[PDB]
């Protein structure tokens, strides 16, 4: 099978002949048809992400593809970036029919990420979140849970260009990270912050009513006084999808809000599809600040 | 006062200093802050819209200014593109406190179009409506209004890119024109056709349900063969906003159903901003097929 892989972090994917995937015993091995990517991906080539894979290595954690007839999406540790990969069936994203590869593969990751990170942060239906980075694969998709949840959103980007979209998808207003501090005055303060940048934590917890949470949940683009945190009872949580993966109990929570409502409350973003020869440029694209939606490779 | 004139059909804007508007019993005059345009508005200046307005002339028909206070939205027929602009008081729109300049420009035309060109049509809760150029002013405020009756929406449009925003507004689907004849045959055919298009009105009556009427609602890219009718009791409705305007029972209930939701569950999409001094620049954003949303010049 052709494939992907990473031979030095830092260094060029490289699209290699590799023998086919095995199947232990309960596994699958799915023919490959899309692959949603991921900042988490960028950042595990140059060996910066939480867990550090070791390389030689197939980049790709978002698959969707086909088992005996029957289409999935599933999360894999790595392997995604080629014609097959062998997934333990117990990891298995049933998905609604007709659902596209290219919508099945900008949900997993996304959406878990979103929901968990609010059940986590215990929004409260009525509670006003602001979402930032809010035009892209994860933001788009926190719009949507939240409003699914019942929160108010407002949504931040780094163009106005890009507002348009979260504006469309449920949030209540929308604004330039410039502007934010306004709006956030106008609403009264801020019960839920999903922090995705990362440098302006601070001036984040600024913008937080009482009792307010903020979610670290990136620093795509700085310490936290703990003090500011008291005088109004706040909250930040540090956040990563992948250990909470490992918890039966919170992902059948989690896909038992999710799975009912994809496709129909919930519709994943599709953003920039490129051929599977084309990876390079796909990743590229993860970085173009330009850019709306999920980043997305077709098999 | 400053404003901008067309001396000549086919010719450039000039930019000059006219008197101010002088008020007759029952007209005021008020300070303009934002001037939405229209395609119309473009055919105008090439003369061949419906009403043939006689040069010299200062273009702009959806105005936004300020009365001892009070913000309005009101359809003059021209001088929109001015310092000021006298208006019979009643034709002001009143608008919910904070809406935006900008996004009080795109709602006059658009929605009253898209609720008119709908309740002619009859869309009864349920039906299925077909919304092309679903990107633009027309497109994007005709997406949430068939939405607000119950419709379920079939969005096109010219660019796999401009797909997102109507999809985010509700549609169930979307699609590029050369992908709706497919989509419509899932569908099942389509009990209702904004035609803004013009240029393949024959293959859009095809893709019509018993019953279905298609609304011509404008041609900014040819005949109907009397027959095609005949064999699904379909029907084609001409349709032309102004005349409609000097209908106080239309009007009264058009409103009645829009304003209630202006601002909540129907937001005007604002696209390209331009500042008083680039009205022709703002005239060309109209043309440009990338764009999305209304085209708004600011003052
Ligand atoms: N903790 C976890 O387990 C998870 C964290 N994430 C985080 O989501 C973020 C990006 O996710 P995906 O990659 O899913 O995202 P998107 O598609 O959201 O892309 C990232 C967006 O982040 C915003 N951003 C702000 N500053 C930068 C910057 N300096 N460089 C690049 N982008 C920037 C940009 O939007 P704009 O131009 O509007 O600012 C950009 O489009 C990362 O921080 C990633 O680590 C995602 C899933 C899980
Ligand atoms: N009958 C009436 O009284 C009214 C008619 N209209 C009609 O709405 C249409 C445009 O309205 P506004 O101007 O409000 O629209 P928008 O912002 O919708 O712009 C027009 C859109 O129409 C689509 N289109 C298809 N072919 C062309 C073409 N050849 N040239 C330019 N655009 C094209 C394009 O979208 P894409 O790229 O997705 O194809 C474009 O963005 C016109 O046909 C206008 O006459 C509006 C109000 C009232």
């Amino acid at each position: 099978m052709k494939a992907w892989v990473l031979k030095r972090l830092g260094g060029p994917l490289e699209l290699v002949d590799l023998p086919e995937p095995e199947a232990e015993e309960g596994e699958v091995v799915l023919r490959v048809e899309a692959v949603g990517l991921n900042f988490a991906d960028h950042l595990m080539r140059l060996g910066a992400y939480l867990t550090r894979l070791h390389p030689p290595f197939i980049p790709g954690m978002e698959v969707v593809g086909v088992v005996e007839g029957r289409r999935y999406a599933a999360l894999v540790p790595q392997g995604g970036l080629a014609e097959r990969v062998a997934v333990p069936k117990g990891a298995l994203l049933p998905l609604p029919e007709g659902l596209s590869p290219e919508e099945a593969a900008a949900f997993p990751v996304s959406f878990l990420t979103a929901y968990l990170a609010l059940k986590r942060a215990q929004a409260r239906p009525g509670e006003k979140v602001l979402v930032q980075a809010a035009a892209g694969a994860l933001g788009t998709a926190a719009v949507q849970v939240a409003r699914a949840m019942g929160l108010r959103v407002l949504a931040a980007a780094s163009r106005p260009e890009k507002l348009a979209l979260p504006l469309a998808l449920g949030a209540e207003e929308a604004a330039t990270y410039a502007e934010v501090p306004e709006r956030a005055k106008a609403w009264g303060g801020l019960d839920l912050v999903l922090e995705v940048r990362g440098k302006e934590v601070e001036e984040s917890l600024g913008l937080l009513a009482h009792g307010g949470r903020l979610v670290y949940i990136g620093a795509a683009e700085a310490p936290i006084p703990p003090l500011r945190l008291m005088r109004r009872n706040l909250a930040v949580l540090g956040f990563w999808l992948t250990p909470l993966l490992r918890e039966g109990a919170l992902v059948e929570e989690a896909l038992g809000f999710l799975l009912p409502r994809l496709g129909r409350e919930l519709r994943p973003v599709v953003g920039p599809v490129f051929p599977f020869a084309e990876a390079e440029a796909a990743f590229r694209a993860l970085l173009d600040r330009g850019h709306t939606g999920k980043v997305v490779v077709r098999l």
